[PDB]
C-alpha cells in the first residue's frame, strides 16, 4: 500500500536523523571521558566544536544545494556512512588536530543529513500532513539531545570511550546500510502514484520576506537561548536553579511548539486567502513578542517560580514553533526540484542571525544593560511582526482588489 | 576618444576604491585617539573589526550576485555614498554598539564597492590590458593602506577625531558624486565600440578548480602573513626586528607581486593552447612551494638578514601575485553579465581559506610545533600545484586528441 512505504521510510529517516543528531554532539556527551584520559584546555574544545559549527553552517547551503540535484536516499546514506566512518576514525585517534580535523568532516555529514529528509518528506507526504511530520521528524533531535547523557553515561559505564564511539559509528554504519535500502526517493520509484528555474527563486520576494523573518525569529531564539539565564542571575537576581529550570521549561515548551505547529498547521492546511500556515506563524510571533514583553517587564526578583516558567514555556511554545513553519514554509514554497536551495538559503538566514544574536547581543548588554539589550531584541522582534501582520493584511487588500 | 573615457573611468574608480580602502580601515588608523578619548577594551575594538569582517565577507558575494544585474556605476556610487555617511554618522556617535551597528553598515558598503569595479573594468578593458590595470586597481587597497597611518598622524595632529571622520566622510560624500558623474559602465553608453545561464556557471567545473586554487593560495597567504612573525619568533629565535621587516618585505614583494602578475599575465595574453593566464600563475604557485619549503628549511637561527628578506619578498612575489590572477581568471572566465558571481564564489572561497587559515593552524602549530604546521601548509600546497600542473598537463594532452 501507500501507508506501508509512508510509515517504513518515516521511520528510516527518524532513525537516520536520529543517529544523525545523536553523533552531531557525541564529542559533547563524551567530553567527560575524554579529559580524563587525555588533558585539553577549554579552547581546544570550544574549537572543535566551533569548527563543528562552521562546517555544519557551510554545509546546511551547500547539502540544500545538492540536494536538489542528487538523489536523497544516496545523499542521505552517504552522509551518514561518513558519520559512522569518522566517528570510528574518531575512536582511532588521540590528539587535538586529528580530533578538529575528523570532527569537521563530521559537521560537513551533519550538514548532508538533512535536506534528504526534506526532499523526501516533501515527496512522499502531502500538505495535509507535511508539517506535522515534518515536526515529527525534527523532533528526532530533541530525542537524540534527551537520550544523549543518559545513553552516554551508561555507554561509558560500561565501556571505554573509543569502544563507544566504535559502536557509535558502527551503528551509523549499520543503519546508513539499512536506510539505502529502506528509503525510497519518490513514490513513481515503487509504482506509486506520484504526487521553474534559481533565477525565479532568488528573484522571488516570499523567499526573501521570509528570509528576513526567520532571521528575526532565529535571533530572537538564540538571544533568548544564550542569555536568559545571564537576564535573569545578574540583572533580575533569579536563583541559578531558577534559571536552569527556566532554561529545561524553555527547551519543553519549544518540543511543544514545534510538535503543536506542525500539527494545528496541517489542521490548517486540511480546513482551507492564501497561504493557511500564515495565521498560526504570526500568532506564534505574536505569542513571542507578548512573551518577551512579560519577560522583560513582569518578572522581578519577587517573581514566583511558576510564572517564570510559564513565561519560559510560552516563549518556547512561539518560538520553535515559528522555526519549524519557516522550515515548513520553505519547504514548501519552493518548487520541489528547488526546495532545497530554498531551505537551504533560510539556513544561510539562521547563520547570519545566529551571528548577529550571539556576539553584539553580549556588547549592547554590557555596554548598556540587560534589559536595554532584550528591549533592543523585543523592538525588533516586535517591528518585524507587526510588519508581516501589515503585509499579510496588505496582500488580502490586493486579493480583494483583484476580484 | 576611446583613451579619454578609459583613462578618466580608470582615474574615478582608482580614487574610488582607494576612498573605499582608506574608509574600510579608518577606526584602524584612529584606534589612538579615540581610545584616549573614551576607553574601549580590547575585545571590542576586535568585535568592531570582526563585525567590519562578517559583513564584508556577506557583501563580498552579495555585492557580486547584485553587480551582476544592478548597473555599476549607481552601485559603486551609492556604496562609497553609504560609506561616507556611515563615517559622518560615526563621528556624531560616542558609544560602542552604535560604533558597531554603523561598522558593520561600513563593512556592508565596502563589500559593495569592489565588483562595480570588476565589472567595469571588464567592459572597458580588453584582455590584452585588463590584467594589468585589475593589478593597478587593486594597487589603491595598497596605496590607501601605505598612506593610512601617514594622513591620519596628520589629520590628527591638525584635527580632532570627530573632525578627521567628518572630513573622511564628506570627501566619500564628494567623490561619491564624482564617481556617479564620471564613471560609464560601458562603450555603448558613451557611443563608443562596445567590445549564459547561471546553472552553467555553477555546474562549470573551471569554476570550481579555481575556487579549489584560490582556497589554497588565499589559505596559504593567510598562513604566512598571519603566523611568519609567530614562526620567527619562537621556534627559529629571530628577533622582532627581523620579524618585522620581513612581514614588511611580505607586503613590498606582494605589491610587486601583484603588479607583475598583472602586467606579466597581460604580455602573455597579447603574446598568444588554453588560457594564457596558466602559465604565470602555476610558476607563482611553484614559486610559493619553493620559498615555503626555503622558509621552513633553510632558515636557521644563524640565517642572515638578506636571505630571509628575500625569502619574504620570493613568497610576496609568489603569493599575492595567484591572488590576484585569479581575481583576473575569475572575472574573466565568466560570461559578462556573469562576472560578478564568478569572483563572488572566488571571495567565498576567500572567507572559507581564511577560516582553515586562521584557527586550525594555530591548533596544528600549537599541539605539535610551529614546523609541523607550516609542513601542513607546505604540503597542501604542494599537492595542490602539483594537481594543477597534472591538470593543465591532461588538458594539453586533451586538446592534442582532438587534433
Ligand atoms: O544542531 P543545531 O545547530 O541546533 O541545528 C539543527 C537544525 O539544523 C537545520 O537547520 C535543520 O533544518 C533543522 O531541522 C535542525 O533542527
Ligand atoms: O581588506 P581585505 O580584507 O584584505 O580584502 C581586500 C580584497 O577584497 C576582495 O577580495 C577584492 O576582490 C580584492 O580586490 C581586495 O583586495
Amino acid at each position: 500500500g501507500y501507508g506501508y512505504y509512508r510509515t517504513v521510510i518515516f521511520s528510516a529517516m527518524f532513525g537516520g536523523y536520529s543517529l544523525y543528531y545523536f553523533n552531531r554532539k557525541t564529542f559533547s556527551f563524551v567530553m567527560p571521558s575524554l579529559v580524563e584520559e587525555i588533558p585539553l584546555d577549554k579552547d581546544d574544545l570550544g574549537f572543535i566544536t566551533s569548527s563543528q559549527s562552521a562546517a555544519y553552517a557551510i554545509s546546511k547551503f551547500v547539502s540544500g544545494v545538492l540536494s536538489d540535484q542528487m538523489s536523497a536516499r544516496w545523499l542521505f546514506s552517504s552522509g551518514l556512512l561518513l558519520v559512522g566512518l569518522v566517528n570510528i576514525f574518531f575512536a582511532w585517534s588521540s590528539t587535538v588536530p586529528v580530533f578538529a580535523a575528523l570532527w569537521f568532516l563530521n559537521g560537513l555529514a551533519q550538514g548532508l543529513g538533512w535536506p534528504p529528509c526534506g526532499k523526501v518528506l516533501r515527496k512522499w507526504f502531502e500538505p495535509s500532513q507535511f508539517g506535522t511530520w515534518w515536526a515529527i521528524l525534527s523532533t528526532s533531535m530533541n530525542l537524540a539531545g534527551g537520550l544523549g547523557p543518559i545513553l552516554a553515561t551508561i555507554l561509558a559505564q560500561s565501556y571505554s570511550w573509543r569502544s563507544t564511539l566504535a559502536l557509535s559509528g558502527a551503528l551509523c554504519v549499520v543503519v546508513s546500510f539499512l536506510c539505502l535500502l529502506l528509503i525510497h526517493n519518490e513514490p513513481a520509484d515503487v509504482g506509486l502514484r506520484n504526487l521553474s528555474t534559481l533565477q525565479e527563486l532568488l528573484l522571488s520576494p516570499y523567499l526573501w520576506v521570509l528570509s528576513t523573518g526567520y532571521l528575526v525569529v532565529f535571533g530572537v531564539k538564540t538571544c533568548c537561548t544564550d542569555w536568559g539565564q545571564f537576564f535573569l542571575i545578574q540583572e533580575k537576581g533569579q536563583s541559578a536553579l531558577v534559571g536552569s529550570s527556566y532554561m529545561s521549561a524553555l527547551e519543553v515548551g519549544g518540543l511543544v511548539g514545534s510538535i503543536a505547529a506542525g500539527y494545528l498547521s496541517d489542521r490548517a492546511m486540511a480546513k482551507a486567502y492564501g497561504n493557511p500556515r500564515h495565521g498560526l506563524l504570526l500568532f506564534m510571533m505574536a505569542g513571542m513578542t507578548v512573551s518577551m514583553y512579560l519577560f522583560r517587564v513582569t518578572v522581578t526578583s519577587d517573581s514566583p517560580k511558576l510564572w517564570i516558567l510559564v513565561l519560559g514555556a510560552v516563549f518556547g511554545f512561539s518560538s520553535y514553533g515559528p522555526i519549524a513553519l519557516f522550515g515548513v514554509i520553505a519547504n514548501e514554497s519552493a518548487p520541489p526540484n528547488l526546495c532545497g536551495t530554498s531551505h537551504a538559503i533560510v539556513g544561510l538566514m539562521a547563520n547570519v542571525g545566529g551571528f548577529l544574536a550571539g556576539l553584539p547581543f553580549s556588547t549592547i548588554a554590557k555596554h548598556y544593560s540587560w534589559s536595554t539589550a532584550f528591549w533592543v531584541a523585543e523592538v525588533i522582534c516586535a517591528a518585524s511582526t507587526a510588519a508581516f501582520f501589515l503585509l499579510r493584511a496588505e496582500e488580502e487588500k490586493r486579493k480583494a482588489e483583484e476580484e
